[PDB]
């Protein structure tokens, strides 16, 4: 995946917007753009809206200017962006025809939703025992554990959707970038991996603080806290709330604090395991390809639909892998989830890509892991030795909030 | 501010108010602010409130609450960044700690009138009877935000009835690099989109 983040960085036109004007910039020394045309394309929340084309006609160091057309005036609430592409349509000896050599994108202008959710005709219902809170409505089942404090299981119809419970989630399978030189008979103590172990990060146990249910005008809420602990030692608080409310919707709103003595964490999110495998991956955010906060520059904001398959990086030496940032709006099978987060979605646990050598010896699990991020840390790479994460990609702000909506699709 | 949703719950040991606001200009929906106000047995008055800024609209200077408080008290004490007035981008010198300053102590008279005496970084103020807690910015004075705008010199500032309160979850640097062209760097910026904070307001 880096090698798109090396061609987008490497790119041979720089570009700014002002207004309706695109500014080409050619970073040739000897060439003029002879083999270039300018494509570019608006999209409303991924739905088109326009496009167009010119040709670029710039000297070397050169700028040309290109003003777009009047846009009509989107027809709902939303942002809209602008992609430009560099497309060059002759072959050469060394591209085909259609050859992308640089693209850009801009937010556009933004019409945030003021239109308020109308009104259902149905209620949740809260049932309440020894063991659980569980919430029923029409075709939907959801089941908190009580003595966990976790959503265990959902059903739609007769169906159970999870293997493994919704849980918080502070840790990744370990890079390269953040195993470095550490090995099992010779730690190097500095690098994130060990600072993680040390203190904690991968053995940690979740304690019930609360776990408490209300009943709203319109919904069903559920309130939990959770300490996750590790010898004495408090290393993160996740408070949440979950609305269910008469349309299906599960709000989940997160609050988490991280004690600021320990490590910053790899993650923060949410985990499970899904019942379902299913075909493709749909979602709209950063993409098609792999990209981590540190690392998103080339990914597109648009909607990208690809295999499952896609959605896993095959790295030989198996660890975290495949998320994609900046989503808005996840489907897979019959769920959808919203907000602003970053995923990845594959059959491999990370427990599993953490404990496996070797991509061959990965066995695909029962059913879909799915790691939900509020926020996760950046991979570094500006060497595989030493910690490299930059400071401003460490998840160091102490206190993180996070909301999901998990509907069906 | 246009006001979309307005709701209340009695829950089992709260009455829960949710509100949703639309600030707009001519058409052009400027800022959404979602609330919560939890208010529970105990007398606690817990706050949610998460933000969000139109893409396309120049940041904005703050993202915050203020009234204006009948109590006119003679002490400030914070838990946060202090003693001096500390902003975003100006903040170095201040050191956490408790500080218990005089009213007056808490503005800044600039001959100019603006903006001024703000404090971050604090986790509990205390004014009279009130008591707020959360991850804070802060300013408090006899002046109106208004009335200091208005206002061309500092002689001509007349404290006003009462006390303004200022309570920021976020605010703009202040910039200075120069004070004739835009100075507050990218990371000073409200630029965020979605802003969340929190705060608890009780007595005593
Ligand atoms: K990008
Ligand atoms: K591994
Ligand atoms: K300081
Ligand atoms: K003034």
């Amino acid at each position: 995946p880096a090698l798109t983040e090396a061609k987008h960085q490497q790119q041979f036109f720089q570009f700014r917007l002002s207004g309706q004007t695109i500014e080409v910039t050619s970073e040739y020394l000897f060439r003029h753009s002879d083999n270039e045309l300018l494509h570019w394309m608006v999209a409303l929340d991924g739905k088109p809206l326009a496009s167009g084309e010119v040709p670029l006609d710039v000297a070397p160091q050169g700028k040309q200017l290109i003003e777009l057309p009047e846009l009509p005036q989107p027809e709902s609430a939303g942002q809209l962006w602008l992609t430009v592409r560099v497309v060059q349509p002759n072959a050469t000896a060394w591209s085909e025809a259609g050859h992308i050599s640089a693209w850009q994108q801009w937010r556009l202008a933004e019409n945030l939703s003021v239109t308020l959710p109308a009104a259902s005709h149905a209620i949740p219902h809260l049932t309440t025992s020894e063991m659980d809170f569980c919430i029923e409505l029409g075709n939907k089942r959801w089941q908190f554990n009580r003595q966990s404090g976790f959503l265990s299981q959902m059903w739609i119809g007769d169906k159970k959707q999870l293997l493994t419970p919704l849980r918080d989630q502070f840790t990744r399978a370990p890079l390269d970038n953040d195993i470095g030189v550490s090995e099992a008979t010779r730690i190097d103590p500095n690098a994130w991996v060990e600072r993680w172990k040390a203190a904690g990060h991968y053995q940690a146990e979740a304690a019930l603080l609360q776990c408490t249910a209300d009943t709203l005008a319109d919904a069903v809420l559920i309130t939990t806290a959770h300490a996750w602990q590790h010898q004495g030692k408090t290393l993160f608080i996740s408070r949440k709330t979950y609305r269910i409310d008469g349309s299906g919707q599960m709000a989940i709103t997160v609050d988490v604090e991280v004690a600021s003595d320990t490590p910053h964490p790899a993650r923060i999110g949410l985990n499970c395991q899904l019942a379902q495998v299913a075909e493709r991956v749909n979602w709209l955010g950063l993409g098609p390809q792999e990209n981590y906060p540190d690392r998103l520059t080339a990914a597109c904001f648009d909607r990208w639909d690809l295999p499952l398959s896609d959605m896993y990086t095959p790295y030989v030496f198996p660890s975290e892998n495949g998320l994609r940032c900046g989503t808005r709006e996840l489907n897979y099978g019959p769920h959808q989830w919203r907000g602003d987060f970053q995923f990845n979605i594959s059959r491999y646990s990370q427990q599993q890509l953490m404990e496996t050598s070797h991509r061959h010896l990965l066995h695909a699990e029962e059913g879909t892991w799915l790691n939900i991020d509020g926020f996760h840390m950046g991979i570094g790479g500006d060497d595989s030795w030493s910690p490299s994460v930059s400071a401003e990609f460490q998840l160091s702000a102490g206190r993180y909030h996070y909301q999901l909506v998990w509907c069906q699709k």
